[PDB]
């Protein structure tokens, strides 16, 4: 499973998550910095195509329509990652766990160069999926960061900002490879019982990301739990503890409806 | 000749850079029954190969690519409605070329067809102004009316009038539909073709303009437009429309930020 990406990749998924012209090292390929948000190396995704469902083969009785992505992790192996290049994505199941009639599993990937072998990115993504059933197994250890709960100490955040999330940005977000219709046609959304088409979760993760970058420079892990939903149009609240010379805990704030989008969540600083 | 193979992905980003947003699907999501693209999506293949920017360069002497600018477009689609993906392949044939001081203005022309087919999708004809070049005095072929028209603007107040901001980050977006030329995002680039800092590319401009008037007056199929005046990214549009004919919308574009021309001489063909 081979993915070629280049500047044009890069700059349209930093655009999606706020990268400005004042940033020309995001949005620039020229620029003497001009590089991506590591986020990025979770899009194999949508690139690795008909491997990336390998987990299915663990499962029976599996309804596509009733998974949920509960929880993200992704780790950069080799800093700065690239801009422009071959990655071969090899994806592995990492834990299959049966909860009364539903399953929760673990899936793993790691995106090495197609040229060199050098591991790039590794990703693990956990879902949620109702009426399903599986065997109860554990295939691999996980990092210590991929399942640590990170709950916001109780004092003030350190930091605080808000980011306006633009009503068509979903349109733009899924050009990098997520076209769920859920995001975008009120037809399907709608007839989902959603209110209106909402925003990609892992748009609000990479978000806040960028926006966590911004304040405290680069990560090379980060770690999340998806808890609620956001809609285009609305505003995004990142709250920001340093709690560690290492590590930024987190939690992403929906403003206009009071809820929580982001949870449980942390990046670690190179 | 260049083959060009485009998808849903790129009409969308394309579409997306010239205003489109959710309130249209039609223009932001593929699988919209009435999915289509912004016409002046046929220009691309002037900016988005090297044969398309070498194959002129060929009766020029002391060259610079920094010190290029663009001064006329001329666009026809012969296939309606556009392609929203496929595979184009394009050939390009000199039109005219002319001395003016130390400066060169020229005229060059190309034809789009399948690349599966051979069939005529779009034809262009571009009009270039370079800065501290020179060339031979030369005319080469005959010109389509509509693209030598010079629409001026009736005596009358305008039909219709529309405002259309402009990001100050709208060239760093339009810029992945293929135009990469530095002056448009790198200021250093830009001072060094004498401009302030970086400029909007005049295409979207004409873009941006195109889609205003598709709003009002529906599709069309020919557009023609000469470039008088630099827009910045951040300021304000101002397009102007005079219907005039069943068939023809004569336009300019304003800044409203300076008060000055962007866009004149200009109309588009509705389609029937």
């Amino acid at each position: 499973p081979v993915w070629r990406f280049d500047d044009r990749d890069v700059i349209l998924y930093n655009i999606a998550l706020g990268a400005t012209t004042k940033q020309l090292k995001y949005v620039y390929e020229n620029d003497s910095d001009f590089q991506v948000i590591p986020t990025f190396g979770h899009l194999i995704t949508f690139n690795s195509g008909k491997s990336q469902n390998s987990f299915a083969k663990l499962l029976r009785n599996f309804n596509p329509m009733l998974l949920l992505h509960g929880e993200h992790y992704l780790k950069v192996h080799s800093w700065p990652p690239p801009t422009e290049g071959e990655i071969k994505t090899t994806f592995e199941p990492i834990a299959t766990t049966p909860k009364g009639t539903n399953v929760v599993i673990v899936h793993g990937s790691k995106s090495v160069d197609n040229k060199s072998g050098e591991l790039i990115y590794s990703n693990e993504a956990t879902y949620f999926i109702r009426n399903c059933q599986a065997d109860n197994k554990v295939y691999a250890d996980r990092p210590a960061f991929a399942t640590n709960q990170f709950l916001a100490p109780k004092r003030a955040p350190d930091y605080q900002v808000d980011v306006p999330v633009s009503e068509d940005l979903a349109a733009l977000y899924r050009l990098s490879g997520d076209r769920n219709p859920l995001h975008i046609d009120p037809n399907f959304a709608k007839g989902a019982k959603f209110p209106k088409p909402i925003l990609h979760g892992m748009c609000t993760y990479g978000l806040s990301a960028k926006a966590l970058i911004d304040k405290f420079g680069m990560f090379n892990e980060i770690k999340a739990r998806f808890t609620g939903i956001v809609f285009p149009g609305e505003t995004l609240r990142v709250l920001a503890w340093k709690e560690s010379d290492d590590t930024i805990v987190f939690q992403t704030h929906v403003v206009d409806r009071g809820t929580i989008a982001i949870n449980n969540a942390a990046i670690k600083l190179v």
